């Protein structure tokens, strides 16, 4: 419920954010999947690519200055039996397009967890050829911390990632 729309990131707080994920449902998965939204630029959501068990929570299609949103999966009987994956794009004011990432890696012990961001300018619809530049394009790694990158077309982008239960990371866009 809470889910789908966050403020600007000067209110957002991590203990807020673990129940906020749980108003969705009472289960043993709980992801967290969004961009902050303070770059001057309304966005326009237009697909999302995921394997997923199945939707949850309705995708916000534009998003107002100085704010950010959320989202939510589920795994049922998809890729896993708990957690949530997809992977979107956002039409970006300046006729750019974010492409987001998110995984749940609480299901693969065997190595750490997976990331990446990118920025493809022009149009990119959410499909394969957009997962694929997370795992073929330049997969990343993150083990607990901030990191920050001149992506290449005008701004700049800072990805967090967090390892255990109750965690999760997010990727923030300024300039």
């Amino acid at each position: 419920a809470l889910a789908g729309t966050i403020i600007a990131g000067a209110s957002l707080t991590f203990q807020v954010l673990d129940k906020v994920l749980e108003e969705l449902g009472k289960v043993s998965q709980k992801i967290a999947v969004g961009i902050d939204n303070e770059s001057g630029g309304t966005w326009t959501a237009l697909n999302a690519y995921f394997r997923s068990g199945t939707t949850d929570v309705i995708l916000p299609e534009f998003v107002p200055n100085t704010k950010a949103l959320l989202y939510s999966g589920r795994k049922d009987t998809g890729p896993v039996a708990t957690g949530a994956v997809a992977a979107f794009a956002y039409y970006m004011s300046s006729g750019n397009t974010l492409g987001v990432m998110f995984s749940v890696p609480f299901d693969y012990n065997w190595y750490s967890n997976w990331w990446d961001v990118k920025i493809y300018s022009g149009k990119r619809r959410a499909d394969q050829g957009m997962y694929e530049d997370l795992y073929y394009g330049n997969p990343y790694r993150g083990d607990n911390g901030w990191h920050e990158k001149n992506l290449g077309y005008g701004l700049r982008m800072k990805g967090i990632m967090t390892s255990a239960g109750e965690a999760k990371m997010q990727i923030k866009i300024s300039r």
